[PDB]
């Protein structure tokens, strides 16, 4: 086969099997055999070694296996280089800006530019040949840059296939989280006790620069795309608007918003109309992007030493805000987590008062060594949640005081546990954990109660007539259950549930009362080794041990909630009740 040949279906194979790799361990809907797809992964193989040139650490050969196809952080060089653009301010700059340009000229000042919201991501590198996705790698320096094509897999609007194009093909756009996303991921880690990310172009360049694909699929990850490198000239574009709509219709996804303007005044006004809408999209944007829309005149215009000429960042203005941590409050989750929340002394960042800041958990706190005397820079995640951004240690008089959580938890007086790496409260009945326990123990893994709607359960728990997992039980009254949009014909039926729920057995039972780290699994291995509650009840921590999984730090936990009066009291009231306590 011609040299040329051979690359092709090179790059070719590489695509199909990144596609099925990905159609396999990540979607789940592999479409091929799992056999006929060795039967392209050995093809690749021959190639490779027939034309040794082609070799490269990113084709799937590299490292294979019945394994997820990972992506090599391996650093690239760009067909062309990636550059940054200049900031711009105010609006004395953009019109020296445009006037900048008027050195040429041709009777006008007036320009024609297009302005496109300012995606806060990461700058991403996609090289096509042929039309095929060869690689793409994330920025790096503009110069060199990770390779990251699998995880480019994993949003659905990345194409793979194009058609039309220049035989070489280098388009660039960002892979970014939204807000939703980036505040979600956010979330988890603070439940989990890690470090929370303090915007979405950081969130989103972990979130692609994970090992496990399978991964970057569970993050938001969305991208856009903007720009072109190696294909310019070769596409017959002339605007920049036609470009955008030009990558729209090949498959590429535009989303952060765009439209023309003339003139900086014109310019200027596309940024008010916009600033206005600076949280108002589906992502954070903090600015907006002035390029002179004639890409004829681009080569012309060169490009300094790190930045075009012919385009430019006019960036909103920047919500930072110094002020002092005064004192610390703490608060208890649903889940049981104490949070630490930082009562600073009132600032503002857009009008919007700012007193009270969330810390997160006991990292945050350790990372940025957040004291309490302290002044802070706080600013806004996402633009969306303030959050001190970083102390300003050397103005520290020396005095201020360390974070400690409390000893006890402030709403309901149970000594408190640090179970991992953040403090909570062990307390079965602790108040502050109702509703999660209801739900946890009403859910099909568990007793499975289908009538308890995550409403119901906060409509019994406001309207009193249930406090913890045993007063379901105690519901029989249908009279009670006949004032919530349930009559009786609604009623009846969730009261057999409450009632057939009694039955399931105790590994099931083990489950809903949510033990420190008994997992499903984990509480069935518990079951089946003491056959009722009463004997576990008196377990040792040998005993428990011994079980399946059962770890030293996992065993002497259970020890003590087992031992802890307050989940003695709730179980025997469910017994009372009932429950069966025995293995089913
Ligand atoms: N829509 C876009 N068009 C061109 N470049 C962009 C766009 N969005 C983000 N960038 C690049 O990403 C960086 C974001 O900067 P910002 O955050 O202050 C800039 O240096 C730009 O070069
Ligand atoms: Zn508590």
């Amino acid at each position: 086969m011609t040299r040329e040949e051979a690359r092709r279906r090179i790059n070719e194979l590489r695509d199909l099997i990144r596609y099925h790799n990905y159609r396999y361990y990540v979607l789940a809907d592999p479409e091929i055999s799992d056999a006929e797809y060795d039967r392209l992964l050995r093809e690749l193989k021959e190639l490779e070694e027939r034309f040794p040139e082609f070799k490269s650490p990113d084709s799937p050969t590299e490292q294979v296996g019945a394994r997820p196809l990972e992506p090599t952080f391996r650093p690239v060089r760009h067909p062309t280089r990636m550059y940054s653009l200049d900031n711009a301010f105010t609006y004395e700059e953009v019109l020296a800006f445009e006037e900048r340009l008027e050195r040429a000229l041709g009777r006008k000042r007036p320009f024609l530019y297009t302005v496109e919201h300012k995606v806060d991501g990461l700058s991403v590198n996609l090289y096509y040949e042929e039309g095929v996705l060869v690689f793409g790698a994330t920025r790096g320096d503009g110069e060199v840059g990770e390779e990251v094509t699998q995880n480019l897999l994993t949003i659905p609007t990345i194409p793979r296939r194009l058609k039309g194009v220049p035989d070489r093909l280098e388009v660039r756009g960002e892979v970014y989280m939204p807000i939703e996303a980036f505040l979600r991921l956010n979330e988890e880690l603070e439940e989990r006790g890690e470090k929370v990310f303090k915007n979405p172009r950081n969130a989103a360049a972990g979130s692609l620069r994970q090992k496990d694909p399978r991964v970057t699929a569970k993050r938001g990850l969305r991208a856009t795309f903007y720009a072109l490198g190696l294909g310019l000239e070769e596409s017959g574009l002339k605007s920049q608007y036609e470009l955008l709509l030009w990558l729209k219709e090949k498959g590429f996804p535009v989303e952060h918003g765009y439209e023309k303007a003339l003139g900086a005044e014109g310019v200027e006004e596309v940024y008010r109309r916009f600033l206005a809408q600076r949280h108002a999209l589906p992502f954070e944007a903090d600015g907006v992007v002035v390029k002179l829309d004639d890409l004829a005149l681009w080569r012309e215009l060169g490009y300094t030493a790190r930045a075009p000429r012919f385009a430019l960042a006019y960036k909103f203005p920047a919500e930072e805000k110094e002020t002092r941590l005064l004192d610390v409050v703490f608060q208890v989750g649903r889940t049981g987590r104490v949070t630490p929340v930082g009562v600073l002394e009132p600032v503002f960042i857009e009008g919007s008062e700012v007193s009270r800041v969330t810390l997160h958990n006991e990292s945050y706190i350790e990372e940025l060594d957040i004291r309490i005397g302290d002044w802070v820079l706080v600013h806004k995640a996402g633009g969306v949640i303030p959050e001190v951004l970083r102390v300003l240690k050397e103005r520290r008089t020396g005095e201020e005081r360390p974070i400690r959580w409390p000893e006890t938890c402030p709403e309901c007086g149970h000594r408190l546990v640090k179970e991992g790496k953040v403090h909570r409260c062990p307390n079965p009945l602790c108040p502050a954990k109702r509703f999660e326990a209801i739900r946890h123990y009403a859910s099909r893994k568990a007793m499975d109660i289908e009538g308890l709607g995550e409403k119901l359960i906060e409509r019994l728990l406001e309207k009193g007539l249930v406090r913890d997992v045993a007063d379901l039980y105690h519901l029989r009254k249908e009279d009670l259950l006949g004032l919530e949009r349930m009559g009786e014909k609604s009623a009846q039926n969730l009261l057999r549930q409450i009632e057939e729920s009694k039955h399931r057995g105790l590994e099931r039972l083990l489950y809903a009362l949510g033990l420190p780290g008994v997992g499903e699994v984990l509480a069935r291995n518990l079951a089946r080794r003491f056959g009722t509650m009463d004997r576990l009840l008196e377990a040792s921590l040998e005993e428990l041990l011994e079980v399946e999984e059962v770890g030293e730090l996992t065993a002497r936990a259970i020890l003590e909630t087992l031992k802890d009066p307050a989940f003695r009291d709730l179980v025997r009231r469910l017994k009372e009740a009932g429950v069966s306590m025995e293995s089913k």
